This record gives C-alpha cells, sequence and structure tokens, in this order.
C-alpha cells in the first residue's frame, strides 16, 4: 500500500492514483515574491472556542486527533472561503532532522513540520461527499519551526507514547485547538488537492505565514512514533511529507501587503 519509502513513496503514487500529476496538486512552493496581495480576500474567520476533540489515532502515515463534526463547533469562513466549513480532525508532516519535515515550502524553504487542520463544507453534507467536490475542502496549514515550546502542543505529545503503532488509538477529549494558532493569521490561498492519496483536487489550500515555534524536545518525540503496527519491525514515523508539486496554471494569492 502507499507509504513513505523508497519502495511506495510519492515518486510510486502515481500508478495507483493518476491524479498524482493532475492540474491542481499540492503542495506546491510558495514564491513570495510571486504570490499577489489580494484585497478581494477577507480575513479568516478561525471559530474554535466549541471545538469537541474525540480521540488520537495513528494511522501508519501520521497521528490524526479528531472532532465531533455533526454540527457547527470549529468552524472556518471567510478568507476566499464561499460558506462554513466544518473542522474534522488535524495532523502533521515533519522531517528526520529539523531542515525538512513541511509539504509547502517558502522562498523554497522547509521548515522542521506543518500542521493541517482540515475543514469540509457543510453544503456538502458530510467529508465522503465533500471530498468529491472542488471547493469540498479547506486545509489550514501552518509552519513549525523549531525554536521556544509551544504550550498547547504538549497535550499532544504526552500522548504519543499511548499511539506508538499503527491503528492504537487513546481518548483525546477537551483539547483545544486554539492553542495550536500562531499570533497572526495572514495567509497565502491557492487551489489545490490532498496531499496524501487520494490526492483528490478537492481542497483551498490557506497556509498562514507566521509558523509556530515548537521545541526540539516535542518535534523529537513526534520522530519516535512508528509507522508500522506492533510486533512488527519497527520503521520510525519520519519524512511523512510530500514534496512540492508543479504549480501548473495557479496563482497563489496573499492576504496581506
Ligand atoms: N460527529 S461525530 O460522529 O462525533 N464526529 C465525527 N464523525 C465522523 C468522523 C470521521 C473521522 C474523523 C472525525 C469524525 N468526526
Ligand atoms: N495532508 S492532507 O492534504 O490533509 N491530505 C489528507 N487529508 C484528509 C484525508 C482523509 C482521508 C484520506 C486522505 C486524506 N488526505
Ligand atoms: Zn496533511
Amino acid at each position: 500500500h502507499w507509504g513513505y519509502g523508497k519502495h511506495n513513496g510519492p515518486e510510486h503514487w502515481h500508478k495507483d492514483f493518476p491524479i498524482a500529476k493532475g492540474e491542481r496538486q499540492s503542495p506546491v512552493d510558495i514564491d513570495t515574491h510571486t504570490a499577489k496581495y489580494d484585497p478581494s480576500l477577507k480575513p479568516l474567520s478561525v471559530s474554535y472556542d466549541q471545538a469537541t476533540s474525540l480521540r488520537i489515532l495513528n494511522n501508519g502515515h501520521a497521528f490524526n486527533v479528531e472532532f465531533d463534526d455533526s454540527q457547527d463547533k470549529a468552524v472556518l469562513k471567510g478568507g476566499p472561503l464561499d460558506g462554513t466549513y466544518r473542522l474534522i480532525q488535524f495532523h502533521f508532516h515533519w522531517g528526520s532532522l529539523d531542515g525538512q519535515g513541511s509539504e509547502h515550502t517558502v522562498d523554497k524553504k522547509k521548515y522542521a513540520a506543518e500542521l493541517h487542520l482540515v475543514h469540509w463544507n457543510t453544503k456538502y453534507g458530510d467529508f465522503g461527499k465533500a471530498v468529491q467536490q472542488p471547493d469540498g475542502l479547506a486545509v489550514l496549514g501552518i509552519f513549525l519551526k523549531v525554536g521556544s515550546a509551544k504550550p498547547g502542543l504538549q497535550k499532544v505529545v504526552d500522548v504519543l507514547d499511548s499511539i506508538k503503532t499503527k491503528g492504537k488509538s487513546a481518548d483525546f477529549t477537551n483539547f483545544d485547538p486554539r492553542g495550536l494558532l500562531p499570533e497572526s493569521l495572514d495567509y497565502w490561498t491557492y487551489p489545490g488537492s490532498l496531499t496524501t492519496p487520494p490526492l483528490l483536487e478537492c481542497v483551498t489550500w490557506i497556509v498562514l505565514k507566521e509558523p509556530i515555534s515548537v521545541s526540539s524536545e516535542q518535534v523529537l518525540k513526534f520522530r519516535k512514533l512508528n509507522f508500522n503496527g506492533e510486533g512488527e519491525p519497527e520503521e520510525l514515523m519520519v519524512d511523512n511529507w510530500r514534496p512540492a508539486q508543479p504549480l501548473k496554471n495557479r496563482q497563489i494569492k496573499a492576504s496581506f501587503k
């Protein structure tokens, strides 16, 4: 099945998922000089005060923190978006070393990790219908650089020992995703795709300009997770990122001057 290794990684995905070579694949390099300020854009509305986290799962690719998405509890609105997008899960991508790990790049710079908060457009009723639509998802992407600890990340770090291997999950209620956001909501946006198979071209990407800082010890703990299942040979969960893809006929817009 697909993964991040040399034999099943990003260079192989197109054989099972031919959209990997499509017209609106993600991630991309954000060339900051080429991105254009768009006064048509609004401020992003991130409304997470009623978020209800459920569980944290090691799915063999990353770990996902899942939310109750049966009601408008944690929603993204505004910015480039029409309508309301409900938070369903977040996850990260990270490297084996601090100089790599992000999916998006900024002027070719790679960050140590990237957070994806995944939301689906409520007009499509549920996530599985939303992924079939060109405006079905909005993913809020946040870069992580290594420096001071992020206090709002620590509860995630501290549960990772309980989900070390593929298929493990743990209760993860009462987690506040507001604690993962930087101060500024300035962003870049473009139309793209899921960055993992099935690579569906359903995403409005909103990538914040300001990274969050996390400590070397926090990201070290991400790198102790395993891709494998319990009882199988250990393969550390590192370098679970897709590299930048061709921009093709797209424009990246900036919310800021
Ligand atoms: N609304 S709910 O059932 O409590 N929460 C939901 N259901 C569907 C789903 C699937 C995967 C991840 C999160 C969620 N969230
Ligand atoms: N890294 S990403 O762009 O959020 N890709 C994702 N997110 C959501 C999701 C759920 C189910 C299957 C694949 C994917 N892929
Ligand atoms: Zn992702």
